[PDB]
């Protein structure tokens, strides 16, 4: 999607929970558990695609370390407005505006003060579908060497129809779906531009770039695209 379709504020309507069908819902419940199924491995989470930082709740009941990513201003803002807020320390939680594509160079090994292994690249509720160019995201995260859990979902028939349900209720001008060799891709011309990448045509461009991935299906509608020691 476009920068200008979130900074305009037509990108807000897809963290609506209003907007939420039962199958999206699903989706981010199962989404949770795979979260908590390795929260004892994770020191730091890196929310990739954080907007306001939907999991810092999550970072502080659980006492980990938080970094928000995200390329929207207005969404970074409203994130250290939260953290300001409730007086939280910058040395735990911090907000950086900016792309996945440049993941390498905004997590630089010594900036972080945790082991690779205890850091977590959580890319939650499909931002990696909305990015311009997966494959230069697929390269920052080859560069950062770091631990990832890329939650998208599945291209079957009812995992399209789930996607369906839950975007033509954000009610854009028009919206279209579209099958090719790489994914399913729905579009609106206020500048939404949204994939689910095939399992066949993403798991090998994962290793092409070196990831050892697993594609885990969860909620019926969800794969998370997992890598690192903590998915051993
Ligand atoms: N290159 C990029 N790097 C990091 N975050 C990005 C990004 N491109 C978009 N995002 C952010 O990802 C967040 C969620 S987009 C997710 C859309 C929707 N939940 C879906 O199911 O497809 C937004 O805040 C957006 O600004």
């Amino acid at each position: 999607s476009t920068l200008d379709f979130y900074a305009q504020g037509q990108g807000d309507r897809l963290i609506d929970p209003a907007r939420f069908p039962a199958e999206i819902k699903a989706f981010l419940e199962g989404e949770r558990v795979l979260l908590d199924s390795v929260a004892e491995h994770v020191e730091l989470l890196v929310e990739v695609g954080s907007m306001h930082g939907q999991h810092l709740g999550w970072a502080i009941a659980r006492g980990k370390h938080y970094i928000g990513v995200d390329p929207v201003p207005r969404y970074i803002e409203q994130g250290r407005r939260t953290l300001r807020e409730q007086g939280l320390p910058a040395e735990r939680f911090r907000f950086i505006e900016g792309g996945a594509e440049e993941l390498h160079q905004l997590l630089p090994r010594h900036a972080l003060a945790v082991p690779p292994s205890r850091c977590l690249l959580f890319f939650p509720f499909n931002s990696f579908g909305n990015m311009r160019d997966p494959e230069r995201v697929l390269e920052s995260l080859s560069m950062t060497g770091l631990p990832f859990l890329i939650s998208s979902y599945a291209t079957t028939e009812r995992a399209t129809q789930a996607r369906a349900a839950y975007y033509a209720q954000c009610q854009y001008e028009w919206l279209e779906s579209a099958c090719d060799e790489r994914g399913v891709r729905f579009r609106a011309p206020e500048g939404f531009d949204a994939m689910a990448y095939h399992v066949e045509y993403l798991e090998p461009r994962m290793r092409r770039y070196g990831l050892e991935v697993r594609p885990i299906p969860f909620a019926d509608v969800g794969v998370a695209w997992c890598a690192g020691p903590m998915f051993e």
